[PDB]
């Protein structure tokens, strides 16, 4: 009967932030983590803290499509599915002349190829239920400009950024709403004026993303689908005229 | 304990603008209503505003003659004696072949359309520099900041002006802590259809396949407007039901 | 031979897209709003191609009065094939207190006289039934916010909307209506490798370098583009705070 | 030195006309064909009739890193390289649900790694020349708007959208402009009428010289201000939204 929302890399940072959003908001969260085991733990246990259920598993995207496989299970163990998030890993950066072309297929494993399968198992179980469903992929305001020294990041960020439009459409029939947030610069784990590049002149607090995520997700935002929520603190209005 | 802040909703007697009010009053904001020519209609929702516990305030605003009639923001904040939030609500929108458009009209649209939000604006802004504390303004578009209305040429223009008003506004404020952002919504059901809540497979041509309910844009017009939505500003969200992504390979 | 109408072509990209546009093979009506005689250099060196060449006074400050030149200068060719309306001067203002006058004057000349101008110029090229370009020149800023211009850039992107707009409703006459939006210009005295770091090509650019592109989208290889930005900017787009000069 | 241009997948379609077309601009052509060899050399004939010189080389996308090595083969034969562009090959059909994850990888594979790996190669002995340099991706409108059932090739057509931005902010100080066009829909090589198509605003497909046309004038000296964009010549395609009624 309680709706469930399976939250990728939910063991810290954003992904977590989002995990306690989505429990606030009254979801059962499914947690993935990737080595911070003890990381997801806390999350499951804020979570349940909240008079919810929580669930942990591990999935491995590196590694596909065997790594995606851990989704049926947390589905399994739900026996429902309503809401998929689908976050994004750390950047890297590699200039484009000299990029090994293993390093380019990899990111693209890593930033486009995981979210792909996960979305996936969970549209088909949304398309089962018929009661609909939300699938967020966290981009990057990358998805729209480019990131120097980092192609293959841009590349990937492009590609889900084109995937969230396919699945939004394919899926409408469906009542699978697919929406993709691209956030700005993230404060690290252990954090004013810091970043005067940005016009708000620093990173962007992980409640400050994942509250639109949670927003998305939640009954209000049953009119929104095919787009990508810009939260940067200004990042994309900042062009060769602007200075600080 | 903090003071009340208050919001000013432009055309909130009806449809988006007020779904944004009542929600505006649910998060705590005491409301400045304004109508156009609908007077019972923003009596209706300052009524439903103070039933929440919250104050209302309403004012007739004309801005077809401006700028006289964007006098009245002032006279709003003057009662409240503060400014938080300022949400420009979108007027109706009237076709018109362009190859047959008197100059008159295309200039009386972007009178409506844009120059009164950017009137508006100003005087909110103002407030919201001399307090020091932050504020937002969030203007209501429409999809037709970013793609053609047929027969609408000059609504489809005032609109991406607006869009484009919405970023130099969002930069030029930065500093001030005022973010500012577009909802830019798709087809909105009328209010005979919006009140009687479930109208699914009326509108095909649109993928989720019906207009949207005032209170699913409204919803993200609110979150704008709230503490959570702290580093968003210069951007506008489309909420259309697909209707952007529906190219000539669209099969309904 | 086919007529192209290029306002503001006594000097700058408006001169130089008359230019091309005569090596094309186009009769070039030249406008012209304070510089008669350097409008008369522009028609002088279309004639020395062969082409046809009027000029006409052209002020765009005052209207619908003011558009009534892009009538008159119609009327000595006979025919229209071809409209470009140029973009004249940007002027900053801060949002805060920048005059309401202002604000409105900025749109009178940087949209009101494009539409003007292109309303005159469609009615032709329906008539004759044998299609026609219109090609607005925008800005980066049709896209992007000009810092302490918020007038300006809002005019750029109505012109932009408009763009659409007409290239929608006017498909059906074969009237194909585009903008190009260039980046940093050069002024005429330069029209400088290094002397603005801060655009990723470090220059600004010719206007044979935007004149180009405009000539382009003005001939028959450009009959299935239309209702499009193209952008010329040396990479201006592409600088995000995480670029560094 | 007579500049020479690489087009890959030029033995047939828009790859041919952009050949065609950059020969009649002046450039030495050399061709690139993934089975049609014939088509190849019908297309170093054709460039041929224009007093230039043209190569084809077999290139095999669908095996890469090594299948791409044949553009520093093609390079090798006329010393020198100015401009490289990436075509695009064929769009295949997949609904989203049921997609297999090889067939999603094969599709990034020959639209967007192949290109990757081409403009590799040319980048590298444009920066070598230091003479600048040239590279235009065939990308497509739906690098911006969904084709449905087509939720692969959409992601990649935006992948090699990313990439062409990328590439050309990187690239901008050995003045290597790198630039998309955006093709709408195109005649089949049979037909390359009226009305065919009125869900498109022009209510007809391109021909591929309105596509290679832009191509080439991004090609050519007077495009040396133009970067890091994405030209798209849809016939009006991405005006049309559901307010669109064909007349």
């Amino acid at each position: 009967m309680t709706k469930v929302a399976i939250v990728t890399a939910s063991d810290s940072g954003i992904g977590k932030t989002t995990a306690l959003m989505l429990a606030e908001r009254g979801f059962d969260i499914g947690v993935t983590w990737h080595s911070d085991e003890q990381g997801a733990r806390d999350t499951c246990r804020e979570v349940e803290a909240q008079g919810r259920r929580a669930e942990a598993i591990h999935l491995d995207l590196s590694t596909l499509p065997q790594g995606a496989q851990a989704i049926e299970t947390l589905i399994a163990r739900f026996g429902r599915l309503d809401v998929l998030v689908n976050n994004a890993g750390a950047m890297t950066k590699a200039p484009f002349l000299d990029m090994p072309f293993d390093d380019w297929r990899n990111i693209f494993t890593v930033d486009v190829d995981g979210a792909f399968l996960c979305s996936q198992i969970a549209a088909r179980k949304m398309v089962e239920q018929g009661e609909g469903g939300r699938i967020v992929n966290i981009t990057s305001v990358h998805e729209h400009t480019p990131l120097p020294e980092a192609s293959a990041y841009t590349a990937a960020k492009h590609a889900l950024g084109g995937l969230t439009k396919s699945m939004a459409l394919e899926l409408v029939q469906h009542n699978i709403l697919v929406n993709a947030v691209a956030p700005g610069a993230i404060a690290t784990p252990m954090n004013e004026g810091s970043m005067p590049a940005i016009p708000l002149a620093r990173p962007g607090y992980t409640k400050e993303i994942a509250s639109l995520v949670a927003w998305l997700c939640d009954s209000d935002a049953s009119y929104t689908t095919g787009q990508s929520f810009i939260v940067d603190g200004g990042f994309m209005l900042a062009n060769p005229q602007f200075k600080p």
